[PDB]
């Protein structure tokens, strides 16, 4: 049965449906970057709220800034913007549900002015973001905005025909301001420590490139709440689409698969209101930092620790790494010895229990999360997920070898051949550049570790870290992943 408004009431009985009248909803959120995570997290909670009969004026208008986004728009439009959220997990606590909280989706390429007009509409009160970990154009080492990027210079030169996220937000804010319409909140839903502060730094820096007056008005009228967001969401696959049809009878052109667990912790800093998400499990706090350091350092950090070694070993799913005891032991040693000592207490959460739940969640066999997905964009992920932990170990004079192995694994992985002799390409926005850094084994540590916007300055200047990196890399190249882990694990 094709999913659409006509067949909504004709689906299998186990399929959960929106409880609200789809036609009564109105838009309040414009979301930039309509991918799997947005649909399985923000759209999911917004749909849940609407099912309680509240927040019907907070429907989401998706926004696609890239040509690849046309396919999402077409697929959703062909189903009256409905899509299936398909939970997969090793227990029965999984549900299949049709989500109705996204009511439209605009593509910048169809008309920049139509998109600016949507973003400047008074009913749109929050502009949310999933533009990836490296989408903010802020150098972690020195905190500066990359003003010299081509697309950034283009937007400064043609402010009414922007291409970038900051260009569209600025154009919309100036148009609202000219019409006497209040600003919206900009709500980052990407995985970065202090993601709201980063969003603010970037937008303000870009605004200052226009003038101080605009930079100052945005600083005083727009809020940028920080948040921790969590829900494992694999890439779309034909197998999952066929499984949804086989098991629940729905023909969905683009369902979103995700794990049952979901979490959202947010600072309540909204200038123009927000849905009452707290009624459906979203947690507001006065300080999200402990939550963000906990989740990014342990979950996202462990994902990088497993993914490159896993890919080299020939594994292709996260659960496969979890079926290898050496990988589980390595992950636990990384979490227990390297990350945990750096964490401040997190209200309402026991870290020992939490670490165990990460092992359980990564061990989900039914979800089939692709190592290609977790591996992707390491150039942007390392400074967010792993380097902060390494810097602390270096400053403390603590053992860096487990953390260095993650970087050594990435370096060998960049050569593009796994242990089964299979050649693969690198899904990274800076693939060519990174691959060139590892072309000469004799110069790898000197060249790879010297990229400041990825590794910072403590790493290349630490003889202890450099030594750990070099021996890990040599060991992986010569003895392979398994033996390297065996040796590392028999280490106090
Ligand atoms: N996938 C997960 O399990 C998960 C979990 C937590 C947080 N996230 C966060 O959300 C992001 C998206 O993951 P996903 O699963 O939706 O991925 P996806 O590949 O399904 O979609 C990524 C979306 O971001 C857009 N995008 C990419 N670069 C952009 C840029 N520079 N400017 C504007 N839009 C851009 C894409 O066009 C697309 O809309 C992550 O990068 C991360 O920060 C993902
Ligand atoms: O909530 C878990 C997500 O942050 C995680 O699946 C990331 O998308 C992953 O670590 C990216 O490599």
């Amino acid at each position: 049965m094709k999913l659409n408004k006509q067949n909504l009431t004709q689906l299998a009985p186990e399929v959960k449906l929106p409880a609200y009248t789809l036609a009564d909803t109105r838009q309040g959120i414009a979301h930039i970057g309509v991918g799997g995570f947005h649909r399985a997290h923000q759209a999911y909670y917004t749909d849940a709220l609407m099912n309680t009969g509240e927040g019907l004026d907070w429907s989401i208008c998706g926004v696609g800034l890239r040509s690849e986004d046309r396919k999402a728009r077409d697929d959703l439009a062909g189903q009256d913007y409905l899509f299936t959220l398909y939970e997969l997990g090793d227990t029965d606590d999984t549900e299949v549900r049709v989500i109705g909280s996204i009511s439209d989706m605009l593509l910048a390429e169809d008309s920049a002015q139509a998109l600016i007009d949507k973003l400047a509409s008074p009913e749109i009160r929050i502009v949310s973001l999933t533009i990836t970990e490296g989408g903010y154009c802020i150098d972690d080492s020195n905190g500066e905005f990359m003003a010299h990027l081509p697309q950034i210079q283009h937007d400064l030169a043609h402010p009414s025909s922007p291409k970038t996220v900051f260009g569209f937000i600025c154009a919309a804010l100036t148009q609202r301001r000219a019409a006497g319409i209040p600003a919206f909140t900009v709500m980052s839903c990407d995985n970065l420590p202090h993601n709201g502060a980063v969003t603010r730094k970037a937008l303000l820096a870009f605004a200052a490139l226009h003038n101080a007056e605009l930079h100052d008005w945005i600083k005083a009228h727009v809020s940028f709440p920080n948040a921790m967001v969590d829900r494992i969401t694999p890439m779309t696959s034909t197998a999952h689409r066929l499984q949804l049809h086989d098991e629940h009878g729905i023909d969905d052109a683009w369902p979103v698969v995700c794990e049952p667990f979901v979490q959202w912790v947010l600072e309540d800093k909204f200038v123009n209101g927000r849905p009452a998400w707290e009624k459906v499990g979203v947690q507001f706090t006065d300080d999200v930092t402990p939550y963000e350091e906990m989740k990014i350092g342990l979950l996202n950090g462990s994902h990088l620790a497993l993914t490159y070694l896993g890919f080299l070993k020939g594994y292709r799913f996260v659960h496969e790494t979890m079926n290898d005891p050496l990988f589980v032991a390595y992950m636990r040693a990384y979490m227990d010895l390297d990350v945990t000592p750096n964490l401040a207490p997190v209200p309402g959460i026991d870290l020992t229990d939490y670490k165990q739940t990460l092992v359980d969640r990564f061990s989900n066999q039914a979800i089939a999360d692709q190592l290609e997905r977790v591996c992707s964009d390491g150039s942007s992920k390392f400074p967010k997920f792993t380097v902060p932990t390494i810097n602390r170990l270096i400053a403390d004079g603590r053992e860096t070898e487990r953390a260095a192995l993650v970087v050594a694994a990435w370096a060998l992985y960049l050569k593009g051949v796994d242990e089964n002799g299979v050649s693969y390409t690198i899904p990274d926005p800076r693939a060519e550049f990174c691959q060139g850094l590892v072309s000469d084994d004799a110069l790898i540590s000197q060249r790879l570790l010297a990229v400041e916007e990825i590794f910072g300055t403590a790493i290349p200047n630490s003889p202890e870290f450099v030594a750990a990196f070099e021996r890990c890399y040599g060991s992986l190249r010569d003895n392979g992943v398994t033996t390297t882990l065996k040796h590392l694990l028999k280490k106090p």
